[PDB]
């Protein structure tokens, strides 16, 4: 297991536009097109991310681009990020991975906004910080990628993901 078929398997892969568990347009392995409530609004940052006429469909190909842009980036968003950077570096591999996963799903801003399991986690206090983490608007609406992401945290091993 890898950061990537982590990934897949909590985001699924649709090779239409679809709507999020927000209800944000979206397509492919989790990729944000944008949040406005506009179908050709999403269409038309399709296209621009793609580079073609899209008319709203992709191709696997196209959609594993964007996964590895998108992975690239959460990565590099984590070690350009002052409160982010240091909780990395302190992780082995796999907690690593589960960090990578949230900046994925909330941003780099939404993820330093968890100051206190960010603490916890540099400080190697597993079971503390997964108790904090589930406190969090983020673990009520995704319970289940949540758990599974938390449960990463708590054991630096990928049985929630087998
Ligand atoms: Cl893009
Ligand atoms: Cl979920």
């Amino acid at each position: 297991m890898n950061i990537f078929e982590m990934l897949r398997i909590d985001e699924g892969l649709r090779l239409k536009i679809y709507k999020d568990t927000e209800g944000y347009y979206t397509i492919g392995i989790g990729h944000l097109l944008t949040k406005s409530p506009s179908l050709n609004a999403a269409k038309s940052e399709l296209d621009k991310a793609i580079g073609r006429n899209t008319n709203g469909v992709i191709t696997k190909d196209e959609a594993e681009k964007l996964f590895n842009q998108d992975v690239d980036a959460a990565v590099r968003g984590i070690l350009r990020n002052a409160k982010l950077k240091p909780v990395y570096d302190s992780l082995d591999a796999v907690r690593r991975a589960a960090l990578i996963n949230m900046v994925f799903q909330m941003g780099e801003t939404g993820v330093a906004g968890f100051t206190n399991s960010l603490r916890m986690l540099q400080q190697k206090r597993w079971d503390e910080a997964a108790v904090n983490l589930a406190k969090s608007r983020w673990y009520n609406q995704t319970p289940n990628r949540a758990k599974r992401v938390i449960t990463t945290f708590r054991t630096g091993t990928w049985d929630a993901y087998k």
